[PDB]
């Protein structure tokens, strides 16, 4: 079981990002 | 199972952006 | 069993980045 | 099991970063 | 069982950064 | 109060040969 | 008050030749 | 008050063969 | 008060021949 | 009051043959 | 008498990604 | 008399990413 | 009176990834 | 009477990176 | 009367990382 | 002042091949 | 001032190649 | 000045092959 | 002045193969 | 000045093989 979660509960006046790679071929 | 869940609940100025990769063959 | 949060409750004025490989083959 | 939190609650105004590797060949 | 955890509650004006690598083939 | 975002989330490349200018960002 | 945010994040490249300017941040 | 992000996080890049300027950061 | 971030952070190269300025911050 | 961070945290690279200014910080 | 010529003379292959027999002799 | 000839001469190859029998002799 | 030639003469090849069976003779 | 040849001459190779099988003879 | 003949004459490999059977001969 | 000649004058019944690259960007 | 001459006068029932590179970048 | 013959006045019946690089970038 | 001379007279059942670098980067 | 010859006037039915570096540079 994968759970992936981005929360945001503040005030944002800049940039949040996320980047995942589960069990993947990436080139 | 796979979740993935992106959540927002606060005020945003910016940018908020996810990315995902599973179980792939990306390149 | 994998569980990958980000948070963020305060004020935010910069860059917030997260990355993550699990059990891949990336290159 | 693998837990992996980023979590921020202060004001930011730089950078906070995160990256990770488990179980994967990178190269 | 494997956690890692960044956690910040102060005012950053500067760069925290983290980085990690469990179990892996890495060059 | 300005703020430019300027950002690339996710984006595959396949090949890319004798060019100029490819996935990237210009001020 | 100004801010600026020049972004990569999760991008993939497969192969680049004989490019210029090829997945950068130029300010 | 001015701050300037240029961000690379979590990309990857195959092969590059005789190119110029590839992921870079240049202000 | 003036704040400038060049940032690498995981990022996988895996073969540079003959090239310059890869995966470089330049101020 | 300036600051200037130029970083690089846990990037890999392979194989580097007949380069120039690779994976480096410049000011 | 019998004489069977396979030949591959001055050919020229840019980028091979996710292939299977290319450019190759099979008897 | 029976004479086979598989050759391959003078041939150029860029970049060969996850690929299988490539520039190759099978009798 | 039987003979085979499986010959490789003047051949380039740039960069190899996670390939199999690359300009090779097999009988 | 039988002669096999299976031969490697003047052959450049630049980079060779978790492959199988790459300019070898197999009888 | 049989004669195999498996040769590699003035060939160049530049960097070989994790890998199996380069340049060999195998009868 | 760049001469190439291919001569044939006897009788052929096998494979004759020429291949040349002169102040060229080959790849 | 280059002169290439590839000259046959005989019987042939093989195979005669010629490759060559003068001045250039090739891979 | 660059001379460069292969010369067959005989009867073959085998593999005559000829390979050149002069004054040129190759790999 | 270089000179590359490869003369064949007699009868060749067998491979007579040649390779050569003059003022070159190999690799 | 160099001279690269060889030269065969027998019966040959086996390998004649030449290799040769001259001021290069090879890895």
């Amino acid at each position: 079981r994968l759970a992936n979660f981005l929360v945001h509960s503040g005030n944002n006046f800049g940039a949040i990002l996320s980047s995942t790679n589960v069990g993947s071929n990436t080139y």
